[PDB]
């Protein structure tokens, strides 16, 4: 009979006592130590005294668990510590003042997110996802690369796509006081505008360039014939403009940074561009620099705050 603590959030504990003989699994239910199952294990004496993660077995822990990760999913907590007894061992240096990843597990798709994100102003809901942004901008980002996973249900080692892992982050962003309104323009039907808030707000899939966004972008209408969709207003942080990986030139102060991919599709690599006083280049722990680049290139980021268009 050793005293223990057992927890969620890592923010409430609760005592308890365990039992030498009976496994965890029997008197809690699964548990896990450090990210590790002890579902099988015993106590030991380093054991008394410290904190376990356990799955939520009443009521009072089940109210605790959604208001640290905003989810009632009772497989997300498995999952959780299963990215992260991987993602501890990974290795975090520090590239250009940005905190990266070492390759591992095929992660350059966290890697390059994980760059944009201290890139890029964003503020998330779930208490334990913004606290693990904090964390990982520090240096510390095991736990958020875990969460990560968890939340775009994910495993450690699939093959992951940038764009379609920043959608699930903005998902579980407030992203409310963000907001796009279009304007298309067809030949025949006329003229339509349109307004969209949160996620699709800030992401369009189509085109890389800002630039032409603004200026008009061709697009089939209800009717059949080509319309052109121009950018009206634009109220947020940022926007993220995707499009499928293509020759791509960047310029020196045009962008913030762009996710690089080269290779076949689903099986291919990523790279991470930023513009800082030059062109720098991050690939995991390895980082380049050139004046001017040019190169495949599927995802740009670009600041803003405030746009309304001259048409
Ligand atoms: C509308 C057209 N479009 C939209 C996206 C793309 C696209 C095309 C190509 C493309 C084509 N040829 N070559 C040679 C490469 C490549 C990509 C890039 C950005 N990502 C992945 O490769 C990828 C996709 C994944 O999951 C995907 C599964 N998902 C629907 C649940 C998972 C992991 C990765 C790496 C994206 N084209
Ligand atoms: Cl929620
Ligand atoms: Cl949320
Ligand atoms: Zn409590
Ligand atoms: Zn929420
Ligand atoms: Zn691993
Ligand atoms: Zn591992
Ligand atoms: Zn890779
Ligand atoms: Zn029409």
């Amino acid at each position: 009979t050793i005293k223990v603590f057992t927890t969620v959030d890592n923010i409430n504990l609760h005592t308890q006592v365990v039992d030498m003989s009976m496994t965890y699994g029997q008197q809690f239910g699964p548990t896990y130590l450090d990210g590790a199952d002890v579902t099988k294990i015993k106590p030991h004496n380093s054991h008394e005294g410290k904190t376990f993660y356990v799955l939520p077995n009443d009521d009072t822990l089940r109210v605790e668990a959604f208001e640290y990760y905003h989810t009632t999913d009772p497989s997300f907590l498995g999952r959780y510590m299963s990215a992260l007894n991987h993602t501890k061992k990974w290795k975090y240096p520090q590239v250009n003042g940005l905190t990266s990843i070492k390759w591992a597990d095929n992660n350059c798709y966290l890697a390059t997110a994980l760059l944009t994100l201290q890139q890029i102003e964003l503020k998330f809901n779930p208490p334990a996802l913004q606290d693990a942004y904090y964390r990982a901008r520090a240096g510390e980002a095991a736990n958020f690369c875990a969460l990560i996973l968890a939340y775009c249900n994910k495993t450690v080692g699939e093959l992951g796509d940038v764009r379609e892992t920043m959608s699930y982050l903005f998902q579980h962003a407030n992203l409310d006081s963000c907001k796009r309104v279009l304007n298309v323009v067809c030949k025949t039907c006329g003229q339509q505008q349109t307004t969209l808030k949160g996620v699709e707000a800030v992401m369009y899939m189509g085109t890389l360039s800002y630039e032409q966004f603004k200026k008009g972008v061709q697009i089939p209408c209800t009717c059949g014939k080509q319309a052109t969709k121009y950018l009206v207003q634009q109220e947020s942080p940022f926007v993220m403009m995707s499009a499928p990986p293509a020759q791509y030139e960047l310029k020196h102060g045009t962008f913030t940074c762009a996710s690089e991919y080269t290779g076949n599709y689903q099986c291919g690599h990523y790279k991470h561009i930023t513009s800082k006083e030059t062109l720098y280049c991050i690939d995991g722990a390895l980082l380049t620099k050139s004046s001017e680049y040019k190169g495949p290139i599927t995802d740009v980021f670009y600041k803003e705050n405030s746009y309304t268009t001259t048409i």
